[PDB]
């Protein structure tokens, strides 16, 4: 042994185990099960002549990421310290960060950073910023959060590979710019409680805001919604409008129901339509415009109500099988479901199959007006003069859910609910349609132009409560002032592509804040999924999540003014979400209310909402191993997660396995989907959109290997029973 | 004995005498027919109480088995046949109504527009029944009856009802394009055109035969779209395809400027994700009106050779590879220059550069040739400027290589499409072409769909039968009636998109071409190969475009020149007879036979009504209507067999009895040089340009394979006598 190793500045001095042995008990400070001895037994049959000091770091970094495990889940802490501190070197040359105002400067004349920042905040301002900041609190992420930020988050050079910052100046600046544009007065005071609460991980943000605010970029648009009219004018102003935001990398919802059928006669009978298939190619084409072959890049859902002529050619877009004629494979889709289908489906009566341009004010009212439908759809099927189709309820939903079985991507969205159970007045501005992943339920107008001010783009801000961060509930309050008016000052801070879509911005200010760590925060509780046993806490939890969401926005609106389509809400006419509700919750649930909603709905009905919506359910698998969370509500598959990487294989475990390791229900563990979407539906009684609710299925726990088809009709009716809005992935394990 | 059923649900005993009179009446004038040979094949598939009209269909049919070489009048009998059917169907009877009772009728029924009842009186409807000869419906081939019945007679699409004969599309075409000019000779020029359509002496196209009396103004069917390099201009193209092939036309794509994968955006914000991407995206507005997403319209799409992903884009046609590098349900048209041949020559290799890292370079190979040598060769002595390098070998052959196998990939001489060209490439130069590559247009890319900055090149079509008259001279009047035609619809249809109307009121560009060129060719005892027709053409297209521009000249004295004349090099006083490829004055020697010098100096002060006015287009649909050969091309045999719904349809060559060793059919001749001569003479005096096809037959050549060495000779020898464009490569199975 006694071999060289290499320094930094290209010197060279003999090895000295004593220096690495002084690093590793600096990074396994309050760690259990922990072992420095074997970790140097890993790193030094590693070691060789000449070796760069900069390799040793990284050498004991993986030797401690492979000691990941649920016998000793603190290593993930180890291999995580040890990584923040190799950071440090490559940011700063030194372990602790410079000055908060030296370091903004010198990133801003790099052109990294806003020059804004200096604008908005003097230097004295930055010191007072800097004493906020605990650097310490680097050594509370995990290995699997490190790889995250160093990857995505924390601003650095993507040719050279060099890191220009660390993560808590990612988190005092995103606060800095947010609330930029406060008064002196209550500006900092702002910040500081903005900062811890990102900084301990109690508001979840999301990527395109961790990695942007605060850079040049004014790009955080990740959720857009496009209506599609039934003409030439309006598909060429939808496809141009979904290659604006794809290049922005956002997610589209494309609502393209309204396009007529096959056949269908157009200005008389001067021509004839060609279907709406050769028009849902031009849409995919528009999608993966900017996308490196055509499979990447960006995605879309759309959708198109299940009563429509071609619905027995539009669900089966996604199979394998047939020609590419006949087939759209690289987008998602979304049937649209009401109560009128389901009855036909009960009563295994028929479903009559109509083109949206034959039938007068159908297609309006399968909306808005559940009653003015089913008069409508009775009348237009006694019609002879009505170009229709027949065909049995029992066969298109078992078309529907086979494939969905099979491909996994064909969504349900249940609109009546999404408006009997809206914050939206269907008469003045109905949701006809969903995102990407299914959470998002806002207010669309088509558009007859690229540029046309009188169409309206639906776009949301999202964000999540980290349940698995707080004591109790009451801190929410806290939480959602921060929350939502941080998200409300981004609405006016970033920047707008398209006309049609700042419209529906800054006329409803819509957001969109969920959860994290559902999973965990059932375990500390202890309670379960399928058993039901969480249905009360859940109810009065997301209950506290509402009520001061609704609170915060509310005296939002006292301070800087209601939004200016506040009047298009079920909220104006005080009419809240305990109010529209699902009933058959009644039956599930028994939990209080514990908050004074008829104080909050009187002063709702005075001063109004800043935002039109504040909570909806999205799925988060990155922002979530930032805290450590489980993805969004959805349970772990598994106690380790396994994902390969640059850097090796990089291992993520459930937080608090060690006292917990039984507490947790895992995905294959559960008998059914009963259990779970009952949660989902006492969810929904409270979220102002929808809920990203995925249905899983297991092969082996069915006999001959496969699931029935009755099954599948029994649960999508379940869900349908509690009010749930939208079905997102059909998770089949293999 | 047996009976028939007829038409009012009445019952007759069968009448051998009434159809054997039908058969004699359809006869007349007719050589080496049988009509007993007619009844014999059809009386035998009589039945008892068969409908009179499934009798008249079994005797049209029975006609049309016979019509073969040894008696090709046949074409005639079983078309006055199914002529008389159609007078049934439309009238009830054979002698057609009064032109005024007819007009009225149509109106009211909403199939005619009703401004033909407004701008001509019931007086003046008399005077233009008088001008129509119903006897001309005879002179129809049963092939051009069946193109008649099938697309262009106004009809019911759902019932099936034929609403009108030949004669009465023919009379209001003319009536409704001559409808604005003065009473002092409105009725003159309507008869002249009549006389000209009806005669078989002007083609016009579909769109106009089958739409210039109806309510509707969509006509035109040649669109020109160039793109820019811009997310705004990619999105206003994609808008612009859509609205046009939802109208039934051709698109020809400039995305060249397009620039290529990886390419820095913003200072490199992001980078580019490719031009494949972008190109699916046009394929999909193309196939966005089409059924099932296979027919409907089809376009071509055009890129400079010298561009980067040129490796990329020669291979989207064929049917390997993954589908995330294809895009096969397009054409395309690769576009060269003198520079590129040059590397060719010497062996050397080919730079490949991104139209965003180039500066000027893009322009320069449309416009200045000169200037362009100058900046490639120091962009290639220039290492911070990304390239790669390619054999000039390699390339060509990769290029023909897609070429004979897909036989869609296509080639654009550039250089010889700007230096022999009607407009100034400093001011418009010609960027692109159209599908079938005979259009030479200016285009300006838009910034949106709605864009009053942009260009969008429009073109009127239309042909003069080369089999139907008897001298070249006859052209003066016919070249007067088709331009005076075309300039008059230009103000007639409507234009949906306002960058499409700019440049179709600007130039007033119009395209005329030829059909019968090979029925012509045997009339005067010439061949394509052998070059014996070389000075015949030289003073046979001379005729065209001087008749041609002297009525568009004389066109402009009186309600003067185009608005957008003073970009044209005729502007300057520059003829077609001044910038042609001097290699032509090689292989012909005839002299000018027109007074020419007398043209230039009217041009120069009085101008030109259309920027352009000559293009050799393909024609296959509207050859058939006058029994003429499919433009310039050489029939590929005697007879054509083209299966239908009704039967197989057979058209034989016009004058077979006389002509039969005087033809030269498409796979009789040894090689592409006599064809691709010819073609480079008519070039001299075309306008825009012509759809030449390459042909090769794989027996002529050892093992079966045509070697690369011949498509590459070939495609030099095109480019030697300046041969503009090339269109498909037909290679014989
Ligand atoms: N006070 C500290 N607490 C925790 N980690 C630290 C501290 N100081 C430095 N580090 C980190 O420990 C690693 C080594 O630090 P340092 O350069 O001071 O010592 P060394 O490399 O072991 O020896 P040498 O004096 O030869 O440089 C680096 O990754 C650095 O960021
Ligand atoms: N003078 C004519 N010259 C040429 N064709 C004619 C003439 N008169 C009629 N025809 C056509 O010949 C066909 C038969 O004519 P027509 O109806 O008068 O006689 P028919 O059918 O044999 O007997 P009928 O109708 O009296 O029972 C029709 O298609 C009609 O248009
Ligand atoms: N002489 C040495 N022998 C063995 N390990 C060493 C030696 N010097 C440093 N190390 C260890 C300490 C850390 O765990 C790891 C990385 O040290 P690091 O401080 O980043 O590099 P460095 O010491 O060469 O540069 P610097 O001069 O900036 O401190 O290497
Ligand atoms: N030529 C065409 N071929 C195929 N589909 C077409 C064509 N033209 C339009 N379409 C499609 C696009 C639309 O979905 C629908 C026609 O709608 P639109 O663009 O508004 O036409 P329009 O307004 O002129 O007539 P209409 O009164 O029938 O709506 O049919
Ligand atoms: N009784 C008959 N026996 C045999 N052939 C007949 C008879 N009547 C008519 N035809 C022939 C004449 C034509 O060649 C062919 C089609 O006749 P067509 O004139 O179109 O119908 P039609 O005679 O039944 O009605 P219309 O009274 O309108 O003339 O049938
Ligand atoms: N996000 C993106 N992903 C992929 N391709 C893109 C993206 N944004 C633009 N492109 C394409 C479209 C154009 O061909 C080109 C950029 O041109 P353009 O839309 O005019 O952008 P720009 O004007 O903002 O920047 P530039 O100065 O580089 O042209 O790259
Ligand atoms: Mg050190
Ligand atoms: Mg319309
Ligand atoms: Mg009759
Ligand atoms: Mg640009």
């Amino acid at each position: 042994q006694n071999l060289l190793v290499t320094k930094r500045d290209g010197s060279t001095e003999r090895i000295n185990l004593d220096k690495i042995h002084r690093v590793l008990d600096a990074a396994a400070e309050g760690l259990h099960n922990v072992s420095i001895s074997q970790v140097e037994l890993r790193s030094h049959i590693q070691f060789y002549d000449g070796i760069k000091t900069s390799d040793i770091h990284e050498t004991i970094i993986k030797a401690a990421a492979d000691l990941i495990s649920r016998d000793a889940p603190d290593y993930q802490y180890l291999a995580a310290r040890l990584a923040i501190f190799h950071l440090r070197k490559k940011a700063y040359g030194q372990f602790e960060p410079p000055a908060l105002y030296d370091h903004v400067v010198k990133m801003v004349e790099m052109g990294k950073y806003d020059n804004h920042l200096l604008e908005d905040y003097t230097e004295e301002e930055f010191k007072q910023m800097d004493t906020f900041i605990d650097h310490d609190r680097d050594m509370t992420f995990s290995y699997a959060a490190v790889k995250q930020l160093e990857g995505k988050y924390l601003v650095q050079n993507r040719v050279t590979g060099e890191i220009y910052e660390s993560a808590q100046f990612l988190y005092i600046l995103v606060a800095a710019c947010l609330f930029s544009n406060y008064p002196r007065e209550t500006r900092l005071q702002y910040v500081k409680r903005f900062y811890d609460a990102v900084s301990t991980f109690k508001i979840s943000l999301p990527t395109p805001i961790m990695s942007g605010v605060r850079t040049p970029t004014r790009q955080f648009s990740s959720c857009v919604l496009i209506e599609c009219g039934d003409s030439l004018d309006s598909i060429n102003a939808t496809s141009s409008a979904i290659v604006k935001y794809v290049s922005q990398r956002a997610g589209i919802g494309i609502n393209a129901g309204r396009i007529r059928a096959l056949g269908s006669p157009i200005r008389g009978g001067e021509a004839f339509h060609t279907g709406c298939i050769p028009f849902y190619k031009h849409f995919q084409t528009a999608v993966k415009s900017c996308s490196q072959g055509g499979v990447r890049g960006g995605a879309a859902t759309l959708f198109y109500p299940m009563w429509h002529l071609e619905v027995e050619s539009l669900l089966v877009l996604k199979n394998n099988r047939g020609v590419e004629g006949n087939r759209v494979r690289h987008m998602d889709y979304g049937v649209q479901i009401n109560k009128l289908m389901y009855t036909r489906l009960l009563k295994g009566e028929d479903i009559t199959l109509f083109s949206p341009s034959d039938v007068p004010g159908l297609y309006d009212a399968f909306f808005a007006d559940q009653e003015e439908f089913e008069r409508l759809y009775t009348k237009y099927e006694k019609d002879d003069s009505i170009r229709k189709q027949r065909v049995k309820a029992v066969e298109l939903f078992s078309l529907m859910m086979q494939e969905r079985a099979s491909t996994g991507r064909i969504y349900i969205q249940n609109v009546d609910h999404c408006n009997t159970h809206s914050p939206f007045d269907p008469a003045i501005a109905p949701v006809r349609q969903s995102n990407l992943c299914l959470e998002i339920a806002l207010p669309t107008k088509p558009l007859n132009d690229v540029n046309d001010e009188n169409g309206e783009i639906a776009l949301c801000t999202l964000s999540a409560f980290n349940l698995g961060a707080i004591n109790n509930l009451d801190e929410l309050e806290e939480l959602a002032i921060l929350a939502v008016r941080a998200l409300d000052a981004l609405l006016d801070y970033q920047d707008y592509p398209i006309p049609a879509a700042k419209r529906g911005a800054m006329g409803r200010r819509t957001l969109g804040i969920g959860v994290i760590n559902f999973a965990y925060y059932l375990a500390k509780h202890g309670k379960r999924y399928s058993d039901g046993s969480a249905n009360n806490l859940t109810h009065k939890t997301f209950e506290a999540i509402q009520y001061y969401l609704l609170k915060a926005s509310n005296e939002l609106a006292k301070e800087q003014g209601a939004c200016p389509w506040f009047n298009e809400t079920t909220y104006a006419k005080g009419i809240l979400p305990i109010d529209t509700y699902k009933k058959d919750l009644d039956t599930i649930a028994n939990e209080p209310l514990h908050y004074d909603w008829e104080a909050l709905r009187e002063s709702i009905k005075t001063h109004g909402l800043r935002n039109s919506t504040l909570s909806a359910l999205m799925p988060s698998e990155t922002s979530s191993q930032i805290s450590n969370a489980t993805n969004g509500i959805e349970p772990p598959r598994g106690y380790v997660s396994i994902k390969a990487s640059k850097d090796g294989i990089l291992r993520q475990v459930v937080p608090d396995y060690e006292h917990l390791h039984d507490a947790y229900e895992l995905l294959w563990e559960m008998p059914g989907n009963d259990g779970y979407l009952q949660l989902v539906g006492i969810m929904q009684k409270f979220i102002d959109q929808s809920i990203s609710a995925n249905t899983n299925y297991d092969p082996s726990r069915f006999p001959s290997g496969k699931v029935p088809m009755q099954q599948l009709l029994k649960d999508l009716l379940t869900a349908y029973k509690f009010g749930v809005k939208t079905l997102y992935y059909q998770n089949t394990r293999d």
